[PDB]
């Protein structure tokens, strides 16, 4: 197919994608747990307790049956607030996590891709050396069969055939890997893929890297959560703060009481005080509480992430200068791969006139057929590392707007607006 | 060594190994941490007391002595029997994750061993090429001394030569690295290994894929503990689920309680109320208790565990995407390889069929001795990668194996019933 | 630069070792975590209160405000005194992963340095390979404009020109990842970097192997932190061992209680007992507490933590013999690299005889200036493979003293000064 119907069934189906896509579903349901203690905790609670003396204690012994109901409330707590921005701030970088993994997939899925039309074209090319060098083997054979070559030519050109033999299966074992690299990324055995348009296909110059690094600043996503995890531990400081400011929580307990007696002292006068008790009991009000010195607990929990966010902030300059070396590894991947292409698209123009040198060598007859099928092979020699420069192109265009976080279905298309007429992965 | 007493020992002795038997150990007695909460808490308690009163309390102090002893019981707590089935799953993880620890110590022992025989062969390689290319130095020096070539055939004779001192000494070298290989998944120096027995080796074709991978979906390990991760997380959803449903315990606390005034306030008629009050209690009863409404802390962790539990629902299909992949990387592996070996065996004819073309062109004398050494040189080329793609052959079974899951010491037999004679690590 | 002044940079501005050098400053200020609960926890409660009865306890409501200043101090409990053992353990483990983390940024400097001064030379042989093939293609389209050639001879050695730019290219993109390597460890862009001074680079021989593993085990740091893993897993046993232990700890627990009556039961003889009762309490004493029997918790802890000692044991096995390999391969690997260099120092002196038999023969006539500047490009490519050699002898010095764990300061300056005279990073 056409990469997006490729993408698009990626993009529905990626198990690396789709989990990722939980987890973002996780993360924001995280907030959720974190909001949840703000909001109030209603629990019901019941007793039956059977007292037993055996004492000066003996004979007040009593089923005091009780069932309540609580309410409890985080009237000020900063640091469920804070627990609160922390967790939005760790959903604000899951989803940054997922945002890498649109595209990581729209990467590997079009890596995955052109891996294919690589080995496909790697099908196409070894089958040309095998129509080459069996016909090496099978003149050198036909030699020997005369008298022209030693038994050695024969069985080196066997040995050279079945060289050919353990490329050409490893080509049609790496044309199936690549399908299941691809059907990992998507989801189906694909029988046809579009082939690269030759005609539609530019070798544009790129965007100067001092525009792209700032641009990358502002999208790349590995910088992008790396500043959020600056931004969680800061707050990481504000939690620990919180543990110097008071805990003022709610207090509210309602509910029965049933006090019935038992034992030997309960026979007696009974005093107007000695009944079956059956009372209820709603305590209303507030819980204060202030840690004043919990042995520098919290003061090490504040100087702990401080040195924790220190440790934090370096990951944002580890990864502040890894995005300057991603980004100019990509910007001179392409680079490389613009002169490789006019490398190997001249080494077409070569093995493009040496076949055709032997075509009409072997029209006229100075040069044999096998020349021709050797000089056939040479040829697709150079069109796999041309197809294949063509796809570390297409691919490091990729390997920018990834490592500029800008890349998305736009870009995609701009790879599928040069895929235009499918090939197959049938071995024939 | 024959291979079995290779694994034997690395069997007993793999750190590799043993870390992960001891964590299945671990695993295992972790299940009698969860079932403990079940079982009762039966715990001592004691108190001094000096109460303190300082305003109209004052002159009520009392030195209240009191010593218990408490039991409780997880009467009716669901999620405590689910952390008994979380646990229970979770080894039921972590016994694979060892099952999985046999077979990667049964993969990386024949790997490391078969590493050693081909850098024993690639030592016995290069010192042919050594005794090849220094009779190439050692005739162009007497070529020099009589005056057939430059001094730059000599130079580069030489440098030739001192390539391939770079070379077996790192023969030497990957020959003393593949016995710490072994010595590492093993735990010896070994002196002598068992070379491949080339008579009852076969390149035999395996079995179909279809058959395999649905046999692998049975039996594999990454897919395995994947499938029990969706197992684990399936059950946190309904431990979350149990933060709905009560928790009945049980109240089980007895003991002392001596009560002794002291103060101001003692000092008075004492009404028959105030004596040193030496009491003792037992509580016996239930304690229940529903949390009604925690801000939907309990309904957000069923979400949060539902959303984790579709991500551990795509780690399955993440693995069984990435089993089928590495099903057939190794079916398609073992394909390349046994037509890898009909490569390099025609390449042993070749090269076998050009040194016997050298010793019978030498002993008449067309060719001479250095052009008899470099072809023997070309005959030791041809049986490393024959001897290399009959080890990766017969590691490709074992990433079969180890892929499929059925690998174990009966496979391992048969790499074992291929080694037969000994050959020494020792570099003469 | 010098690589002591790169290293310098490097040293105080590392973004990957100052993030580990504030967990090193985690780890201790972690410490002071851990020995806080040994020291006081003074806290500040209030409460208000308003009980509202609806039974037969109707009419007793009392506005109870009370406020209460706490203290509690581990009095004895031997966890928290291995807790504290166990944190300073892991600072010791911390401390070590700092100390990796410093050769770790010697070595990586080092090697990013010598990956430039590598670049710098490919960049210096490939300009002599654009200055040689395209002299190549410059004179067979002169053999092609009087007809010499064939189209095939220019269109080829016009493809082997464009190769030497998708190398060159290729060159010049990794100068700038070298350099950008090198900003990603010390931090900036380097104009010029101090070249190997080849006069005072001697090819010493390495001290012997039953010396160095020895010394490794004082001192390398995977080894190390594996002893204080192992080490710290021994702590984690005797931590549970003290949940069979008491808990003895102090009370102290003083403050208001302000207790004033409301509603209808209020109104009454009141008895001398139904007064707006303004009290206050000072609680002081010890709370002692004995886990008898936690349903076999404690001890399948204890029982956790010993097969979890014996996977922390086996971790040092793990490194241990981890460590045997690792600096048996640096020195069998530096062994390899001295014999390396006397081969491309050799294969210098071959391609500089080569090159003056270019220029001796050019000079009088037998060969040409194509054939000078080809076999001035293989004297570069000498120069690069020697000077590779050159850094990979220089490296491996550094894998072995980082795998020794005697890597400072000292073997980076044995290295610096060899480095002399500086070369630049700019493609000319």
């Amino acid at each position: 197919e056409n990469l997006m119907q490729v993408y698009q069934q990626a993009r529905l189906s990626n198990p690396e994608l789709r989990k990722s896509a939980a987890d973002r579903d996780a993360a924001f349901e995280k907030i959720n747990e974190a909001r949840s203690p703000l909001l109030p905790q209603l629990g019901l609670g019941a007793d039956y307790t059977y007292s037993n003396g055996y004492r000066d204690a003996n004979g007040i012994n009593s089923n005091a049956t009780s069932a309540s109901l609580q309410l409890t409330q985080s009237i000020f707590d900063m640091s469920k607030w804070r627990a609160l921005t922390l967790q939005e701030k760790a959903a604000g970088i899951q989803d940054v996590t997922y945002q890498t993994d649109q595209q990581t997939l729209i990467l590997n899925t079009a890596t995955a891709y052109f891996n294919v039309l690589n080995a496909i074209d790697v099908l196409s090319y070894t089958q040309a050396q095998k129509e080459a060098i069996y016909r090496q083997l099978d003149q050198t054979t036909q030699r020997f069969n005369v008298g022209l070559v030693a038994i050695t030519d024969v069985q080196n050109a066997r040995a050279q055939y079945d060289t050919v033999l353990a490329n050409e299966v490893t080509a049609r074992n790496n044309l199936d890997n690549a399908v299941e690299q691809l059907r990992q990324i998507t989801g189906n055995y694909y029988p046809e893929l579009a082939a690269l348009n030759v005609e539609n296909f530019k070798t544009d110059k790129p965007q100067p890297v001092n525009a792209l690094l700032k641009e990358a600043e502002k999208r790349n996503l590995s910088l992008l959560q790396a500043r959020l995890s600056q931004d969680l531990a800061r707050e990481q400081i504000r939690q620990a703060q919180d543990g110097h400011l008071p805990t003022l929580d709610l207090t509210a307990s309602t509910g029965i009481s049933d006090t019935s007696y038992s034992g030997s002292k309960t026979r007696g006068a009974a005093g107007t005080q000695y009944d079956d008790s059956n009372m209820g009991q709603n305590k209303v009000g507030l819980s204060f509480s202030l840690p004043i010195y919990q042995g520098g607990m919290v003061n090490s929990q504040v100087k702990q992430a401080q040195y924790n966010f220190v440790g934090a902030s370096e990951q944002l300059e580890s990864a502040h200068r890894s995005v300057v070396q991603t980004v100019r590894s990509s910007f001179n991947n392409i680079n490389a791969s613009i002169s490789s292409i006019n490398a190997y698209k001249q080494a077409v123009v070569s093995a493009q006139s040496s076949l055709d040198a032997m075509e009409a060598g072997y029209s006229v007859g100075t040069r044999t057929i096998v020349d021709v099928l050797d000089a056939t092979t040479t040829l697709y020699n150079a069109k796999q590392e041309l197809a294949n420069a063509r796809y570390n192109y297409l691919i490091n265009q990729l390997n920018i707007k990834s490592a500029l976080g800008t890349l998305n279905e736009q870009d995609l298309l701009a790879l599928n607006n040069a895929l235009s007429k499918p090939v197959s992965t049938n071995p024939e």
